[PDB]
């Protein structure tokens, strides 16, 4: 498909059995997901952006299917106010920015 | 042109006839600039992001060519780790995510 950015680009994800809604973020280098208890090993991690840093933590190999697209990769989990889908998911999706 | 996202989507802008590096940033929903000086008047305003929230200068209908395509809009311009282009913008040049 094809979104326009009038709006949040918002789509639904699935990841560890659950739905959610998340943005396409060109960006945010990785992913990172609000608040989950997946299961698995994890280490810890910074990310920065405007405002400063938050801690979360990274699990690897993470499946995920973003509009019925499956990609696998980092997930990074922590306090952050919205599920954000980054660039190391959007290309494994076949994303591009056009213009 | 069709931009992949395996390295960030950065861009060439022109601002205030001075040459800048830019992300184009799908989840940012307005334009936030690092320190510069910019003609004008403007408001002290302040945006959210991962990390917390900053003071920025809001700067309304400025003229800004992005990787060849203008746009009259409005630009932040505070401590943001990185120039990066929002959707208030993206949109104006008629920027679209493809997959
Ligand atoms: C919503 C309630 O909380 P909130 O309002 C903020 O919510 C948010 C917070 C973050 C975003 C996403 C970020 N957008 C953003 O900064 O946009 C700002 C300016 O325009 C406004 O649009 C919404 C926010 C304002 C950006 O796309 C991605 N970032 C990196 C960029 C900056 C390159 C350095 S990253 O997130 O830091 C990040 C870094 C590394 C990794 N691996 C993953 C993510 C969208 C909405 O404030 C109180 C918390």
């Amino acid at each position: 498909p094809q979104i326009t950015l009038w709006k949040r680009p918002l789509v639904t994800i699935k990841i560890g059995g659950q739905l959610k809604e998340a943005l396409l973020d060109t960006g945010a280098d990785d992913t990172v997901l609000e608040e989950m208890n997946l299961p698995g090993r994890w280490k810890p991690k910074m990310i920065g952006g405007i405002g400063g840093f938050i801690k979360v933590r990274q699990y690897d190999q993470i499946l995920i299917e973003i509009c019925g697209h499956k990609a696998i990769g980092t997930v990074l989990v922590g306090p952050t106010p919205v599920n954000i889908i980054g660039r190391n998911l959007l290309t494994q999706i076949g994303c591009t920015l056009n213009f």
